[PDB]
C-alpha cells in the first residue's frame, strides 16, 4: 500500500520486517508501474530506504525482502529504479550503496543481476563521472572497484564512456584539485587503476580515448589548469613488471649525470591541437604561466627558441627600416619631387597593406574565440590599428582632403609607440613585464576617469561663474596647467568681486594633489608583495607564444614544420633526450 504507516513500521517502527503477507500472493497484478505511487513517495523506492540502514543485521535483511520478489510477477525494474524527476534522474540504489562504504551491501546488490552501465544523469552539484565504477574510483573504495570489474559474471567495461564522453581517468582529473590532500588521493588512485588496466586488458591503451571535444586525460589536465596531476603524468616513471608504457625512463646514470628519455605527446609537428597550444592559447587558468616552467617543457621550448631566434631580429630590423622610411617621408611633406615622394608613398601604402593582411590572417586563425579580453593581445590590436590608419591616410591623399595629414601623423606616432613589442628578445626586460600591465589596468583607466570628470566639472563652473568663449576649451586649457605646473592665479578685476573663483582653484589643487597621492600609494601597494618569484615565468610564457606563432609561417606559405624527434627504440617512440645534471650528493 501507499500508506506511510506501514512503511514506517517495516523500516523504522520495528525491525520485524518479515510480516509474511506483504505482496507474496495475489499482489502480482503490479507488472506495468511498480514505482512512484506504489513504491516510495515520489521518486524513491523501498530498496533505497532499505540500503540507508546503518546496522549490518538489518542490511542482511534486505535479501529476504527481495527474495522471491526478484523472480516473481514483478517486471524487469527490480533494482534499476531510474528516477524520472529529471533532477536526480537515474540515481538508482546501486549508486547509494556504492556511496556507503559497506562491501557486503554492494556485493548482494550486484549478485542479484541489475546493471552497472547505467548513467547517473540524462544529459546534484557533485560531478563524479555518472557511472558506478567512476563513483567507486572517486570514493577511494579499493574493494568495490576491485570487485566490480572482474568478479561478477557480468563485468564492467573499463573504457565505458560518459554523457560528455569522459571515462574514469577523465573523471579523476576533472575532480582533481591543487590541495595536496586531494592530489595524493588522485595520483594514487590513477596509478593503481592504470596498473590494474594492464592486468585486465593489456591490448588497449587507456590514455588514448578522447572526449566528445577531442581531449585526452593529459590534455584535459592541461586545459583545466590542474598542475599536480599534470606534473605527475609528465614525469611518470613507474617500473617493474609493468615498466613499459611509461613516460620518463633513464638511459644511464653515470655520476650526477642522469640523462633520460622523456616521451613526447606534446609536439606541434605531425599533431594538431598539442599540449603546448592548449597551454598557450586554449587556457584561461591563473596557473597557465606556472605550467610552462616544468622540466620536460623548458628544454623543448629553448631548443626551438634558439633555433628560431634569427627571424625575430630579422623582423625587428625590417620593421626599423620601415619606420625610418615612414618618418623620412613624413618629414619631407610639402604641405626630390616626383622621385622620392612618390616612391615613399607607394612603399608606405604597400607596407600598410602587408601589415593589414597579416593581422587579419592572425585574427582569423587564432582568435575565433575570446582572447580573455584583458591580456596578451594589446600589441596584436595596436599593429592592426596602426596599419588601418596608415592605409586610410594614404588613400585619402588622392581625394585632396584636409584630414590626410592628421591621420598620417597619428599613424606615425602609433607606429613608433608599437616598437616596444620587441623588448622580449635578448633584452631581459622581465622586470618591466611584471609592472607593465598591472600598473596600467585598473590603475590608469580607473583613476584617470575621475580626474577627467573633476576637470570637466570644474571647467564648466569656471565658465558659468564669469572673456571665456568656449565652455570646455578656454577654461579647461588653463585648468589643466595646474597638473603640469603652469597654472596662473590672480585676483583679477572687480567686475564680479571674485573671491569664489580663488576658492574653486584652491579646492581643485587640493583634490588633484590628494588624487595623485592616493594613486601613487595604490600602485605602491602591489610592490611590497608579489616579489618572491611571480616573474620570469610570464616572460617564458610570452616567449613560448612567440615561438608557437612564428612556426606557422608568414602571410604566405613559405614555411613547413619539421620533425622534432626520432623513432627511438621502445624497449620491447619519439623521445627527447634531457641531460639532467643535479648534485644530489647522497
Amino acid at each position: 500500500f501507499d500508506r506511510d504507516r506501514l512503511f514506517s513500521v517495516v523500516s523504522r517502527g520495528v525491525p520485524e520486517e518479515l510480516t509474511g503477507l506483504l505482496e507474496y500472493l495475489r499482489w502480482n497484478s503490479k507488472y506495468l508501474t511498480d514505482s512512484a505511487y506504489t513504491e516510495g513517495s515520489t521518486g524513491k523506492t523501498c530498496l533505497m530506504k532499505a540500503v540507508l540502514n546503518l546496522q549490518d543485521g538489518v542490511n542482511a535483511c534486505i535479501m529476504p525482502l527481495l527474495q522471491i520478489d526478484k523472480d516473481s510477477g514483478n517486471p524487469k525494474p527490480l533494482v534499476n529504479a531510474q528516477c524520472i524527476d529529471e533532477f536526480y534522474q537515474g540515481h538508482s540504489a546501486l549508486h547509494i550503496a556504492i556511496e556507503k562504504r559497506s562491501l557486503q551491501c554492494v556485493k548482494l546488490l550486484v549478485e542479484n543481476g541489475a546493471d552497472v552501465h547505467l548513467r547517473a544523469c540524462g544529459r546534484t552539484c557533485f560531478y563524479f563521472g555518472e557511472l558506478p565504477l567512476s563513483l567507486a574510483a572517486c570514493t577511494k573504495q579499493w574493494d568495490v572497484v576491485t570487485y566490480l570489474l572482474e568478479n561478477p559474471h557480468q563485468p564492467a567495461s573499463l573504457e565505458a564512456t560518459d554523457s560528455l564522453g569522459n571515462t574514469v581517468l577523465h573523471a579523476l582529473v576533472m575532480i582533481a584539485d591543487n590541495s595536496p590532500e586531494n592530489s595524493a588521493l588522485v595520483i594514487h588512485m590513477y596509478d593503481g587503476l592504470l596498473q590494474m588496466g594492464a592486468r585486465l586488458c593489456p591490448t588497449v591503451q587507456l590514455e588514448e580515448i578522447s572526449n566528445h571535444q577531442g581531449l585526452t586525460p593529459l590534455k584535459l589536465a592541461a586545459k583545466e589548469g590542474k598542475i599536480e596531476i599534470f606534473r605527475h603524468i609528465l614525469q611518470r616513471e613507474f617500473s617493474g613488471p609493468y615498466q613499459p608504457l611509461s613516460r620518463k625512463f633513464t638511459e644511464w646514470c653515470y655520476g650526477p649525470v642522469r640523462v633520460s628519455l622523456y616521451d613526447l605527446s606534446s609536439v606541434d609537428s605531425w599533431e594538431k591541437n598539442s599540449v603546448l597550444e592548449i597551454i598557450a592559447f586554449h587556457c584561461k587558468s591563473p596557473n597557465r604561466h606556472r605550467m610552462v616552467v616544468l622540466e620536460p617543457l623548458n628544454k623543448l621550448l629553448q631548443e626551438k627558441w634558439d633555433r628560431l631566434v634569427s627571424r625575430f631580429f630579422f623582423n625587428f630590423a625590417c620593421y626599423l627600416v620601415y619606420m625610418f622610411i615612414f618618418t623620412v617621408v613624413a618629414y619631407h611633406q610639402p604641405s626630390f619631387g616626383e622621385s622620392m615622394l612618390l616612391l615613399g608613398h607607394i612603399l608606405i601604402l604597400l607596407g600598410g597593406i602587408y601589415l593589414l593582411l597579416g593581422q587579419l590572417w592572425y585574427f582569423w586563425r587564432r582568435r575565433l574565440f575570446i582572447w580573455i579580453s584583458f591580456m596578451d593581445s594589446y600589441f596584436e590590436i595596436l599593429f592592426l590599428l596602426q596599419a588601418l590608419l596608415t592605409v586610410l591616410s594614404q588613400v585619402l591623399r588622392f581625394m585632396e582632403t584636409e584630414w590626410y595629414l592628421p591621420l598620417l601623423v597619428l599613424s606615425l606616432v602609433l607606429g613608433w609607440l608599437n616598437l616596444l613589442y620587441y623588448t622580449r628578445g635578448f633584452q631581459h626586460t622581465g622586470i618591466y613585464s611584471v609592472m607593465i600591465q598591472k600598473v596600467i589596468l585598473r590603475d590608469l583607466l580607473r583613476f584617470l576617469l575621475v580626474y577627467l570628470v573633476f576637470l570637466f566639472g570644474f571647467a564648466v563652473a569656471l565658465v558659468s561663474l564669469s572673456a571665456p568663449y568656449r565652455s570646455i576649451l578656454d577654461a579647461s586649457l588653463e585648468l589643466f596647467k595646474f597638473t603640469i605646473g603652469m597654472g596662473e592665479l590672480a585676483f583679477q578685476e572687480q567686475l564680479r568681486f571674485r573671491g569664489v573663483v580663488l576658492l574653486l582653484l584652491l579646492a581643485y589643487v587640493l583634490l588633484t594633489y590628494v588624487l595623485l597621492l592616493n594613486m601613487l600609494i595604490a600602485l605602491m601597494s602591489e610592490t611590497v608583495n608579489h616579489v618572491a618569484d611571480n616573474s620570469w615565468s610570464i616572460w617564458k610564457l610570452q616567449k613560448a607564444i612567440s615561438v608557437l606563432e612564428m612556426e606557422n609561417g608568414y602571410w604566405w606559405c613559405r614555411r613547413k614544420k619539421h620533425r622534432e624527434g626520432r623513432l627511438l627504440k621502445v624497449g620491447t617512440r619519439w623521445c627527447f633526450r634531457v641531460e639532467e645534471v643535479n648534485w644530489a650528493a647522497w
